């Protein structure tokens, strides 16, 4: 298992424009578009992405492309900011998938606010760190995958994936 099937399982995959679970419109692994309710602003926006006339809808391949930009700029992130980084650097590599997901799903901005439980991860108290990560609007939003990138942080495998 690794970052790419990880995301795609949380994720999932859709050709086209839909809503995601805040109500943004978003399309392919979950690219979010834009966050105004215009679908018109969104189609504006999945074409300027694209390169195309696409008219809402986009192919596998348009997805997968989508998809690569996205984990990588999840990572340069990360190794760009001033409090990712040093926590980054503390983990093992299947822990780090774990963050590199948090990134993607809330942006770099959203992580950082997590700066309690960072501090946790970058001590390696385990137990006490899925703890604090539970305690927020996140989890009580998407219980299923906040619990699944939770517990991959708690034990430090892909069980909840498998
Ligand atoms: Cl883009
Ligand atoms: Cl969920």
């Amino acid at each position: 298992m690794n970052i790419f099937e990880m995301l795609r399982i949380d994720e999932g995959l859709r050709l086209k424009i839909y809503k995601d679970t805040e109500g943004y419109y978003t399309i392919g692994i979950g690219h979010l578009l834009t966050k105004s309710p215009s679908l018109n602003a969104a189609k504006r926006e999945l074409d300027k992405a694209i390169g195309r006339n696409t008219n809402g809808v986009i192919t596998k391949d348009e997805a997968e492309k989508l998809f690569n930009q996205d984990v990588d700029a999840a990572v340069r992130g990360i190794l760009r900011n001033a409090k990712l980084k040093p926590v980054y650097d503390s983990l093992d590599a299947v822990r780090r998938a774990a963050l590199i997901n948090m990134v993607f799903q809330m942006g770099e901005t959203g992580v950082a606010g997590f700066t309690n439980s960072l501090r946790m991860l970058q001590q390696k108290r385990w137990d006490e760190a899925a703890v604090n990560l539970a305690k927020s609007r996140w989890y009580n939003q998407t219980p299923n995958r906040a619990k699944r990138v939770i517990t991959t942080f708690r034990t430090g495998t892909w069980d909840a994936y498998k």
